[PDB]
């Protein structure tokens, strides 16, 4: 089967609708989502137009081998979609109307920048390749874009899914290619990371101050080097739900950050053992004194300095 | 083939069954659950009606490419189901008696806020699709809904597996869907719970009050922040099992509030030395002896708090 | 394609063996195993029936397309087994011998009351379902039921692959089902257990009762802490080998049981210690003397009772 | 189709080869490997026979439904062999050259004995089953017996890969079988282990007897007990990396008996530490100097009798 | 279908050129990429050649089965490539254009001696086998061969993608076999590893030789032996995130030779300890003002010695 022919030189418009009914797997490592929607074509062939007064049907119905189909792709999928043809629909006029569910497992990349109070546009690129007999460009038909109320990503917030009603049309190996982009906005639900993450990191940060109302070195050591160590744990649990990326991201900051001052409250600690050893317990306690106001300040400043620099 | 045409407008009645035969990978962080069933519909297609004497037969026995079947589909799974078409059988009267073997991966989700004393409903939702020759509405058989007694899932106690009779009718795309929903009730097994996380946790916090009979900083700072680091594991394990949620858990709220305990435990264990450093121990004794009956009190009080809060 | 007729109202027979080629992967968390097998299937169907002098030939071969073949499923896989026909040979009295290799990921429940020292029974379930022209009943074929000599599953010792001859027949959505029992009998090989997890388990327990000879309560509190958190990673490492159950298992009751050790350590080291202030090191001394023989006789005499509880 | 018929009454011998192309994932814990390999088969089909200079061709090529092809599995596979023919050549005699390219995962059992310094035999055994017509027998064409040179596996070093050219030909099912083995030797590359596991695991050991040159209680207690938890660490991490077996492993023996040297160093330096109480420091001193000897000295000792053991 | 046949004893030139789409999942430990790409292939075949004017066509469209397409194959993948053909042209004088749509996980070997600064050179190997009718060889369409500017691989820096124009003629199984390289030219991502990995890994070095201003030996003990866990902790997570090498890594070389440095910093503790010990502070403090300076100097000056050795 050939592909319709044009009245003019007009190119085929395909218009295409995307419904979602499930969301699920948003892999932060992998940066990948699974999605299982319906695919919907519509385009007219003449060739398949009857006259709905004799042919008495007002709808003819079509096994997908009987037709000619546009043989559209999704661009940025890991392998090719499961597709179920669920209906072909020809109304008198050779119009097409194509449905289908799928399931697909989409590569769209993600911005840790602002991790994990961060915002995510997932892309679905359609696709479709010209023919040496015509152009086929690809549309939307916006009364075919939508998603189901229970559609549901854990661990996130589905904003909205739209699509660019412009498609991106260029030439690939001496062949016109119609590109569209299918954009579902989500924004990463941070409530857990608060008693889980932040909020036990800035716990055990706050113990290894205390070091500031204690004169024993071994209990100050102790106290620095345990919670340190608990830091690493954090910093350790908190890399292995992300993947490596050349920019710093919010969480890895304040993580990073963090070790400065369990280096400096080391040093302090340190400071304070030799003076008191050297028999100048009078200068050590003016440091430690100080370090007292100067550990929070500069830790409330620099996380100020941090989140400004972040949103 | 087309669909059986209507006597006068009414819509055609799929009578649907599920008869599970194995249950199994309840995932959590997924909200996933495998299932392994029969599925079975019923309807009645005159076209196929025929005489029990002319024929000899008194049941007609179908490959399902000779007939019109319904595309029954469901509409919470990962992919589509994997279907094995047992038999098809219809009687003199057109009524047709289909039955497949299914397994299906069903996204189903899972409220973790009772979490691992937590019960669950979990969802089957059969879906049809109409036709532009017919409508299709779908219903449910009673004497052909059920479950093996066998039927396990492992961490789990299956309660029940029902059918809400009615359906969820809609429109979707300019045709009509018919959505039953059969439910599975399920309560998590808590029992492993309590011998593995709960209790250990609770011993390891008892163990960072025996400060309390302490005058030993050094030793007093090891038996809080040591413990405080076995929770800081069991905090991490716990939430390895579990998906992040925008709301507490009561597991997780327990685990959160306990950190609160050991940074009190810690400002004690703090104020009392440098009462004693300072020649004051007689008030740093006093805060000692009544931290020994606060924070149990404390304790027990805002765990009742908690226990009523959630149950 | 029809069954074959019967000469009387007799059910047809088919007669099932089971031959193991490799078994591998058993799963104690998803209570899974792997299997590689012959499934050897016989029953007569004399349209078959041929005359060796007409068709030059003594048996015939043929196609699965060609001939009814009795559907036979398994009761308890995960998904539908993945088969190969190997051979169906037709002797001209219309006996059919076919036979299929097939590899199934079987779900079968286990029972960890005795682990690491606990054996199993796990069943392959054969199941058929009669049509309306006939009723299929499943049979044993013993000279066809066995195992390889080279049949391996890692970390278990394999006693016995039998059948249970005698089907159960029952009714389900009004036709027969004729269901087999395979039993494959495994014994855990527990002897890495001891070096690996149940002797350094007791190690530090008994490092911890060194304190019992030491008056240092902060090395007491190192000694009992440090030892205690060595034992929540036995547990930690012991409970992600097993799927959570609502009993106690062996293991889990004796690491269960050591926590209640850690903790009386840590009473007796407090109250050695607050005894030692107050100016009353006799009776410290007297607590600790009875700990020293106290500790080790109720540690055995604990064990003595586990092990005739649970053997 | 049938098989090809004898002369006489031989057995029709099926000439096999196996070439790999690549070597993948040697699974320790699996004790599995992938392969993706060519598999040549040859057998002569007198039917097949034709005149080269009155058909014109001097070698004829076929599609794999044209002609009778031996079924050819293998023993060892997880799953059945994804398989490709790659090519049919057929010479005037009725000699059939096949060829495909198959991938496999084959499960062949190792012998951890001496890990990391084992050496394994790998296994594809491949097997014919005969027919009721003729016996089929499997041969190997050394000629089509080899390696890609660009062959590697991960962790190891390929040593050879030939065939024992005597099949075990047995009944099995009252029909022949004809199995071949595929050898496959293979030896670990152990350096890595040197580094990351044996060093460090040596370094943490040496630290612990440097409580043997310090007379302070609390810091001994903190130097082997907090080095004997990295060895858990260690022990911990092997054991990942391996199944379970029923015998004990080089690493194992080494893992085991290093933490009956943890063991002594505590009874040693809660041994010091009484005798010091206890005002007889001398007799302490004459213990740990013996200590500083005895350790090292019986830990080398004890290394080479399990080294002469083990190698 | 046979192979186009020769105008004279010339092989048959197929065309090649590969268009990557998409690119990810490169798993060092498996040393495996994915891969999605437009695979072209262009021959002449005089056979099919048509006279345009009296065919009316400029072009031919077909269906793969209709006509002869070389087997093409990979030699570098886990599994054979899922194809899916695009287009297949064919032009008056016989010349065929197809293009085909694949995904493949190509395996490809990796250096990982200067990791995390790394550089690879993945490759892409298509092949073609000779028939006895012709010799086939590859050739590589440079105009058919790139990248889409959006193909990015997560952690890693795209270089370029080029082929080798010649291709290797060898014989393999008695036909001659035409193999093509492409390569994909990467350089990791080192970024992330500074604030995840090395800069946590120099701040627990130098916390530890904060020792050599203390003279508290239990102080000391706790500071070096806590510092040595934390970097046991990086040991073990850099060692998960890369394959057994029989060679030493860049990150594995330092991580190696800073046990060397805590080893010695114990060996330094214990010196200043007993030396205080047997009232001897003088010579003690020689030591520790010495290691204070050399522990630095000899640090910097070996990892100098170390990216001179690597880089
Ligand atoms: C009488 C002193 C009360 C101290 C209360 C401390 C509250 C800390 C609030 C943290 C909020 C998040 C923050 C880290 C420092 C803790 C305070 C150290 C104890 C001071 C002891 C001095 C004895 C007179
Ligand atoms: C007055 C001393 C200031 C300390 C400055 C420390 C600089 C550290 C720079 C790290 C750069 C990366 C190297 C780790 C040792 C740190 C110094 C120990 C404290 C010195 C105490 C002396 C008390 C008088
Ligand atoms: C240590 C410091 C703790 C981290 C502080 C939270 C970061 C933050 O302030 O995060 C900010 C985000 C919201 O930012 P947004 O609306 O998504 O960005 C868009 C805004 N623009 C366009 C103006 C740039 O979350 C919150 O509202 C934070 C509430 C949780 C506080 C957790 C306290 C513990
Ligand atoms: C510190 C924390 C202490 C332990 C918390 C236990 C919470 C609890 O007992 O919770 C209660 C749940 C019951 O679950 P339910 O069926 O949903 O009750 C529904 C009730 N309504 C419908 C009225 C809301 O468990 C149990 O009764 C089992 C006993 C738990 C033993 C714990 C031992 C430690
Ligand atoms: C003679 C004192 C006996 C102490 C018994 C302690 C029982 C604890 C019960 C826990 C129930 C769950 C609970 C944490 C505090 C433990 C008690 C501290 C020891 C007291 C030493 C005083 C020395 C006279
Ligand atoms: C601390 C506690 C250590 C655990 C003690 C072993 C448990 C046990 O005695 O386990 C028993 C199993 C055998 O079980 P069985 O005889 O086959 O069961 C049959 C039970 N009847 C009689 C009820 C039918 O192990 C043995 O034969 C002993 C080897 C294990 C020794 C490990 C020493 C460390
Ligand atoms: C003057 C003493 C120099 C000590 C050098 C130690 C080298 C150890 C070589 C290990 C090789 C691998 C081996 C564990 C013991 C370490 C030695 C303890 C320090 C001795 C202090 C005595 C002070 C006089
Ligand atoms: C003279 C001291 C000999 C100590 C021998 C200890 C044998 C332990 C056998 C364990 C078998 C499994 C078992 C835990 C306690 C260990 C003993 C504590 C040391 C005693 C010091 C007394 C100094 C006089
Ligand atoms: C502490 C224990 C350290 C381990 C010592 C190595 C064990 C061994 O001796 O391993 C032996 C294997 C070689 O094995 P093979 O020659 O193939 O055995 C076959 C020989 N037969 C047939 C005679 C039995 O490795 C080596 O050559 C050792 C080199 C690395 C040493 C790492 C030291 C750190
Ligand atoms: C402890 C010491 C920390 C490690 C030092 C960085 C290693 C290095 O110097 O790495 C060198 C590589 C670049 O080398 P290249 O260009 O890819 O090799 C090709 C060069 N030839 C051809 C001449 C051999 O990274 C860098 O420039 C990154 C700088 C990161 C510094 C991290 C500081 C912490
Ligand atoms: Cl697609
Ligand atoms: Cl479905
Ligand atoms: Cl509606
Ligand atoms: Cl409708
Ligand atoms: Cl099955
Ligand atoms: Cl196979
Ligand atoms: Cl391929
Ligand atoms: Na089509
Ligand atoms: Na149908
Ligand atoms: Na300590
Ligand atoms: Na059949
Ligand atoms: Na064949
Ligand atoms: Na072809």
């Amino acid at each position: 089967v050939s592909p319709p022919p044009p009245i003019a030189d007009e190119p085929l418009t395909v218009n295409t609708g995307i419904y979602l009914i499930e969301c699920y797997s948003l892999d932060d490592k992998a940066e990948t989502f699974k999605v299982n929607a319906f695919l919907s074509l519509s385009w007219k062939d003449r060739r398949l137009a009857f006259d709905p007064v004799r042919s008495g049907v007002r709808v003819k119905t079509y096994e997908p081998e009987a037709i000619w189909i546009p043989a559209i792709r999704f661009v940025n999928v890991e392998n090719a979609r499961d597709a179920d043809v669920v209906d072909i629909s020809v109304s008198p006029d050779g119009t097409v109307q194509y449905l289908e569910r799928f399931s697909a497992r989409v590569l769209s990349p993600l911005d840790f920048r602002r991790y994990p109070f961060d915002s995510q546009t997932l892309h679905i690129y359609l696709i479709v390749r010209s023919v040496d007999t015509r152009n086929i460009v690809l549309a939307v038909d916006l009364e075919k874009v939508g998603k189901n109320d229970d559609v549901f990503l854990t661990g996130w917030d589905i904003e909205s899914f739209t699509a660019v009603v412009k498609p991106a049309n260029f030439a690939l190996e001496d062949r016109l290619e119609s590109k569209l982009d299918y954009q579902l906005r989500i924004s990463r639900q941070y409530f857990s990371y608060i008693p889980n993450i932040i909020l036990p990191m800035l716990f055990i940060l706050f113990i290894s101050w205390t070091a500031f109302w204690s004169t024993s070195y071994e209990a100050n050591v102790t106290l620095v080097v345990s919670t340190l160590i608990a830091h690493i744990a954090f910093n350790i649990l908190v890399e292995t739900n992300l993947p490596k990326t050349p920019y710093m991201t919010y969480t890895g900051a304040i993580i990073f950050m963090i070790y400065l001052f369990y280096f400096v409250a080391v040093i302090e600690v340190t400071v304070q053992h030799y003076l008191k050893v050297e028999s100048q317990p009078a200068r050590a306690a003016s440091i430690t004194r100080a370090s007292r106001i100067a550990f929070p300040v500069v830790f409330l400043l620099a996380n100020i300095i941090l989140a400004f620099l972040f949103f």
